[PDB]
DNA sequence: TTAGTATATGTGCTGCCGAAGTTAGCACGCTTTCCACAAGATATATAAAGCCAAGAAATCGAAATACTTTCAAGTTA
C-alpha cells in the first residue's frame, strides 16, 4: 500500500495528521483517525466529492 | 662515410596521499492541464424545536432634592 493512493487522499491524510498533532491527540487517536478516513474514502460518493466535503470528512 | 646531436624508448625512479584495513576477554542491553465523471444548485410540505439578531417594556441603580435630627448658640426666666 501507500502506492495506490492519490494526491488528494494523501493531502487528506496529511491534514488529518496535522489537525491531530495540533489538538495534541495521542498516536492511537492518530491511527484511529487515519483508519476511519481510509474507510470513508473507500466509498465512491465521498471519494469524488467537494473540497469542502473532504475537509468536513477530515473533521468528522 | 663518420662523429655530433636531438628524440623517444621503455624504464625506473620518487613521493603521494590515501586504503584497506586492522586493534584482546563475559553479562547486561511540486507543477501543469487534462479530463470526465458525477456532484453544487437548484423549486417544495413539513410537522417539529432551538437558535441568533432588531424592537418594546421593565425594572435596577442611583442622583438631586425634601424630611427629620442634631447640635450649638442664643433667648425669656
Amino acid at each position: 500500500e501507500n502506492e495506490q493512493v492519490s494526491r488528494s487522499q494523501q493531502r487528506g491524510l496529511r491534514r488529518v495528521r496535522d489537525l491531530c498533532r495540533v489538538l495534541q491527540l495521542p498516536p492511537t487517536f492518530e491511527d484511529t483517525a487515519v483508519a476511519y478516513y481510509q474507510q470513508a474514502y473507500r466509498h465512491s460518493g465521498i471519494r469524488a466529492a467537494r473540497l469542502q466535503k473532504k475537509e468536513v470528512l477530515v473533521g468528522c
